[PDB]
């Protein structure tokens, strides 16, 4: 790649550092041979100025308001594809045709069921345990229940995680409220099946609402991947050591757990407010925002929640633009999803991204185990005393 | 800190980068304001030239053969302290006196037991499941069974993990071989208690061998921490997002899992060989090596294994110096520890290091969520087609 | 069902002997089980010939 840079010092000799250009975004400065020429490291807490890798999965530009999966703008993609199409895209690099989608959906459908032993495994959890705690433990236990899976095995594990994640998420919810597990349906779509596994009770037939299904499906698309981040880099970092894909994704969701989330934080704000707002206002571009706004509109109108306390959110909408997290929190609450499940939904959507990032890291010819450095500011060499002298 | 550096280019303007010196080791070059001045990132796959943080826990210099916990050389420390003293050191920053150790050991002892519900939880696992898979899932399930735990809570979680890790490890072993769990003993030391929970059968009283106990205890000390690495940085990375300590350690052990380990690789080599060696030789500094050599000597002599097939290892010792991984694999095999448990033992020792690294990351005033960058080499912006057109 | 990790399937009073067995064997909780009479008669004959 073109151009080069020079790193000069006061007394120490200088060094020449190669510069690589990408298809999109900032140029990168190669420092792979920095320490082996200067005897010095770079200092970058959080790696916010350090490119960990080269990727082809997702490009993001906050200033230009750009978010693209494999070259497709997020809003344009969502208007021409559902979630499983977006999964196929992130994994394969291209959007699927009619035949390719049919085969892919069929493969996912055939692996949605969770082994009965792993269902029994859930009964070991405390009944007062939080769903997210259950989910993290469940995903981290996938290796113990599915150890039969070389490039084909990486495909099997990928399909198994994508297919079983909604089932595991719904199982965590059902267990936390003391309701029996609901088995998936082959004739239902991805998001429709999840909605049923979540809310179908054995007392009545579950009526699938397409407006709610499309709403959930769009939320999943818009959170499928977010290039390099805390959880994604954790997946890549753990994978660089040669850990199995199940464990790496488990490491990712553990990181995604955090303290609540962005969706919950916005929703908790609205729940602390009535219709006024008047005293609260006195106390006081996103490509996905437009689509989620339309989604939030359709859901509230479909459910006839135009007269409910959620009107305060629609009023604050008109009266610092409302982000995707604002609408998502409203929609999920409208779908009957508890705030305790919000992070679970997040992990469910981000899982395909993690797998794609993991696959790319593995396939990378420069795949070496991650070994970050440090600046030692601790004790100088000292001598240990026999404990009776301390 | 003293000195500064200049980053020059061909056409683009130059930038001044501050340089910080540590108490030991290489200087670091501050690039926290690089992207906000040049519009460029650094390229460093594996972060092998990037200091992720400043630390006071462990310093390592391979060329000078240096490995120090809080300023104490690893060999000098091990000759004047046991494992729990080394744990106290890594966590508190100082070696404990008689009174401080007594209180610390008592605290660990009181938390060694695993809740019966979590014992029942193990019964959900398949009987053909590998111990490591069970352990990773178990550690990842700690949040679901211990959710009652601000600076005191971080101490409770630290003690709970250190105390219960040997119990969980031994439970995984016992479950994999179909033997009942063995409860800890308050009158036994850390390593003695682990050896008993591992090998005590309900058919006879377990005789504790001090030679074997000291051997295991030294192995734990020498693997307590290894500054920044794949698993440790994973713990720090996941922790930067605000994930609970249980989850971060679970994320760490998931990374430590890998493909087997170094100890197993060396042992598998010896098992493929007889006393000659003669045909194998024809086919063909570490501060910890000296201590482990003495340890390996004492163990083999104590167990009278001087005439066994392990003599091939002692013969290869005399006939590229034998590292710590060489002796450790021999000792653990002599202790009756299966190769399937080797990584479990590794995680058991490294856990205290992970906690120390996590504590330091949390206490750090520069604690921000990790956000590594990337070099995008993917698709340029394109337009999605309706699926019937694809 | 136990060997493949699928839940047990309860019998049906309106189904014949061999039809009921085929369902208890292959009916999954993800879709309604379609009973094929050709397959049922086939299984039923096998049972007769090995009674």
């Amino acid at each position: 790649d073109v151009k080069a840079t020079l790193s000069f010092s006061d007394n120490s000799p200088s060094v020449e550092l190669p510069i690589y250009k990408g298809t999109m975004g900032p140029d990168v400065i190669d420092i792979r041979k920095l320490y082996g020429q200067t005897g010095k490291f770079t200092y970058d807490p959080g790696f916010m100025s350090t490119a960990s890798c080269n990727s082809a999965i997702t490009y993001i530009d906050g200033d230009k308001g750009e978010l693209l999966y494999r070259g497709y703008p997020i809003d344009n993609l969502a208007q021409n594809a559902d979630f499983l199409e977006s999964c196929y895209l992130l994994l394969k690099g291209e959007l699927p045709n009619a035949a390719q989608k049919k085969e892919f959906v069929a493969t996912v459908t055939k692996h949605t069921m969770v082994h009965e032993q792993m269902q029994f495994f859930f009964r070991g959890f405390r009944r007062d345990a939080h769903p997210m705690a259950i989910l993290v433990a469940a995903v981290g236990a996938l290796s113990a229940f599915y150890h039969d899976s070389d490039p084909r095995h990486r495909e099997v594990s990928a399909i198994r995680m994508i297919a079983k994640l909604p089932t595991l998420v719904a199982m965590a919810y059902k267990y936390s409220i003391g309701q029996p597990f609901v088995y998936p349906r082959n004739d239902l779509s991805y998001s429709a099946n999840f909605m049923r596994m979540m809310f179908a009770n054995p007392c009545e037939e579950y009526k699938v609402n397409d407006v709610l299904v499309r709403a959930l499906d769009r939320i999943l698309i818009l959170h499928a991947d977010h290039e390099q981040n805390a959880s994604t880099s954790t997946v890549r970092l753990a994978g660089s050591s040669g850990a199995n894909p199940f464990a790496c994704i488990a490491a990712g969701i553990a990181c995604l757990w955090g303290p609540g989330g962005a969706n919950e934080a916005a929703l908790n704000m609205l729940e602390q407010i009535g219709t006024p707002d008047n005293i609260p206002e006195f106390i006081k571009y996103d490509p996905r925002a437009k689509l989620m706004r339309e989604t939030c509109y359709e859901v509230l109108n479909e459910l006839g929640l135009h007269d409910d306390p959620l009107f305060k959110l629609a009023m604050q909408l008109e009266k610092l633009y409302p982000n995707v997290d604002f609408y998502s929190g409203i929609v999920q609450r409208a779908l009957g999803i508890p705030t305790s499940m919000f992070t679970c939904i997040f992990a469910m959507a981000r899982t395909v991204g993690w797998i794609a990032q993991w696959n790319e890291m593995i396939a990378d010819p420069e795949q070496k185990i991650g070994r970050p450095r440090q600046l030692f500011i601790g004790e100088t060499p000292r001598a240990a005393k026999p404990i009776d002298q301390r």
